[PDB]
């Protein structure tokens, strides 16, 4: 009961929007200080400002940085009968507050409000840390790039404290870092230094695996430096980025679009390939890889672009109406037939593969071949008939979600076709049939129609 | 406590098949007969030959049909710490077990069985007691037509038991119900029976009404009659079950074929009338009710049943081509105009109208119109890019059932022609925006893939 009585207290001055009470008491009794937001996350945030301002102090409102775990400790360690991520909000919202009452009293703070998130941003934190080195001293009002370092020390790792110091690309501030902490790296910066101003920052950037940066500067450093360049991409990826760099139209934003041609081809993704060569204007290229995929839509654009014969356009329907027959994609590849080569028949024929039986058919009385009727679509109906109904014993006996409703188009155009052709037997068995199987379905779908008054 | 020791003496009782014990004791203290169901119906039902067996009685097993109610007693009378319908499970399993047993000591209750369904079946009673007239008598070892006349009496409205005689044409079976019973009746009969066999039963079926029926019979006495008999189907609506009254090719089920066409138009179900007088050979009449309709396909292979000239095919072409603009469906429009007018200008410009942009250029290609990409298909592009942004404010904000993911296809499609006509800008924009408005929505869809690696 000794501490319960504390707590209690502490929860009424938080409440109260005491915090330096509160937090006087919290920091004497070694009392966890995520309890002050976590106490009440609404109110803490939205009161930022009244906080930062009761304990003015610079070390007390570092020790809570330090303290301020992701956790609530309000489920745990002191029991009590938001947006997004915590760590991030309160190292944002009180940084705000910050930055506006007085940039100079709070530098070392705001740093450290950078250091703390659930992802370090020490990249700014060092842009910072370098102006500090410029605008230096105005006196002791502000706090010099070696005060600033003193105090980074002790939150950050010495290795990277220094790989980012080089991020900057300001020597004094390299050296600042590794003299004022941990002499054998005076070789890299002794020879960094003998290179050109753009190549020793490429160097710099590729040695920190910075590599969208690192293209940034050798697209600067001259043009026989474009192949050791090309290379960094080809294999760092850096496709998307690159192509940004180079102007449109250059012979090297060329090269550039060719190379990501070529590795989304060898990646399998055939259509993205397909596209950047049809826009660079790499056409035999992008006519094959929009073959390999399916896409006869632009396939034949292409083609266009390239001034194909009539009869190598004959040939190249074929070939596509091919790659379609095996990937299933039977009424495209059909209509890739008649349109390109006029294979009336074989377009017929695979129309009635994929159940289209009203453009099957409007083919047929397009071409006098009326013989077909009788030959290939009455028995390609009536053969689908069966395959419809053996399969309303194979769904609705052996049988989670049962999307048996998105055949309720199909039957409704097959339906039809069963009428127009004097097939009622097989169609009133059907309509029944179908019917059934799909009311016996309700327990513990739509309104759209497919019924035919006619049957 | 005087009552709910019988009632628990009856339970016991119904457990042990004891149907006689228990029925001998409900029947004198005049507790409801549905108990000995209600009690439990997947038992009695698999007991009923026991049950029947019980009480060999007539009057008995009749009494038990009369008491015999749909609700459970169980839930409300005798409250108690299927298939489907009731009274007709038990009727139809009572009545099967009776027919087995011995049909001639339980005709007067397998009489019963049928007038006591929730829809009473007195066509086939009547049926039943009309064999009693013909094969009687075989010794009062059966039940003669008139025995069952008195006994039906009680349980059927005698206008009801008198319309029903007729129904079975036989005359003598119709007198005796009239004297058994409630002589102004026999003008009808007297005149009923100057009619020739056929037209006679015809009357006494349009009589009570069962039209269905009393078409069998005028297509049959005379092709004379064939216009007063059109006219009853006309406006009994009988086009279905005439049909299959009259030889397919006659000249008769033509009329009636026309005619059901003429029905379906002036109901404004204009498909299967476009259907129907397609089959009976009505060219110029199937036409007009596809046209009406948007059904280009049939409405292309019943033109060709015509042989219309090159050109009255492009003024059909037209034609449909306006009826499925007006029914907002833009690719099917642009798909009979660049089929059959060959208007490749306007077919782009609907291709178009209707987001289909790999196939709106497919179209300018085919015909060296490279023009047209600046002048509409590009602003076409980059106009419907605004609104499916706007969409997604309109639809994200502003927000129970959610499928926004049905136009996750449709940003795909757009999306790469997007990037061909480098528009990258408003491709990575539309990218990203469509990502978020889509995660954006887990609280409290698929893995289909519409993403551009290249954006």
């Amino acid at each position: 009961h000794h501490r319960a009585l504390v707590l209690a207290q502490i929860r009424k001055w938080l409440d109260k929007l005491m915090f330096k009470e509160a937090f006087e008491c919290m920091r004497k009794l070694r009392i966890n200080l995520n309890l002050i937001y976590d106490h009440n996350p609404k109110v803490f945030l939205g009161n930022v400002e009244t906080f930062i301002k009761q304990i003015d102090s610079v070390n007390h409102i570092n020790l809570f940085f330090t303290e301020l775990k992701e956790e609530d400790v309000t489920k745990t360690m002191y029991p009590a009968p938001p947006d997004g991520n915590k760590i991030d909000l309160v190292c944002d919202a009180m940084r705000a507050v910050m930055e506006s009452i007085n940039p100079h009293k709070y530098c070392l703070s705001i740093l450290t409000s950078h250091v703390k998130k659930t992802t370090p941003e020490l990249e700014i934190v060092l842009q910072k840390v370098h102006e500090l080195q410029g605008n230096a001293p105005s006196d002791p009002d502000a706090v010099s790039a070696e005060e600033a370092l003193k105090y980074l020390l002790h939150l950050v790792d010495v290795n990277e404290l220094y790989d980012h110091s080089l991020g900057t690309y300001d020597f004094d501030l390299v050296l600042m870092v590794a003299e004022k902490s941990q002499k054998e790296y005076l070789p890299f910066l002794n020879t960094l230094k003998k290179m050109e101003t753009n190549y020793q920052r490429f160097t710099i950037d590729k040695y920190l695996k910075r590599y969208e940066k690192a293209i940034g500067h050798l697209s600067k450093c001259g043009p026989e430096y474009f192949p050791e360049c090309l290379n960094l991409i080809k294999d760092k990826n850096l496709y998307n980025e690159a192509l940004k760099l180079y102007s449109p139209s250059s012979q090297q934003y060329q090269d550039i679009s060719i190379a990501y041609g070529e590795h989304l081809m060898q990646e399998h993704m055939y259509e993205p390939a397909g596209l950047m060569f049809a826009r660079c204007g790499a056409h035999e290229k992008a006519l094959s890889a929009f073959l390999t995929c399916g896409n006869w839509k632009q396939a034949l654009c292409v083609a266009a672009q390239l001034n194909f014969t009539k009869d190598q356009l004959v040939g190249l329907g074929r070939t596509l109406a091919g790659k379609l027959v095996e990937q299933r994609k039977h009424i495209d590849a059909a209509m890739v037939l008649e349109e390109c080569a006029q294979d009336y028949e074989e377009a017929v024929l695979l129309l009635l593969e994929g159940a289209a039986w009203e453009e099957a058919l409007r083919l047929v009385y397009k071409y006098n071949r009326l013989d077909i009727i009788e030959t290939n679509v009455k028995p390609s109906i009536l053969e689908a008939q069966k395959n419809y109904m053996a399969f309303l014993d194979s769904q609705t006996a052996t049988f989670v979600v049962q999307n048996t409703e998105n055949l309720k188009d199909e039957v409704y155009h097959i339906l039809k076709v069963l009428f127009l052709f004097e097939f009622d037997e097989q169609g009133r068995e059907l309509q029944k049939a179908f019917e059934d199987t799909l009311q016996l379905m309700e327990r513990s779908n739509r309104r759209t129609q497919w019924k035919l008054s006619l049957l």
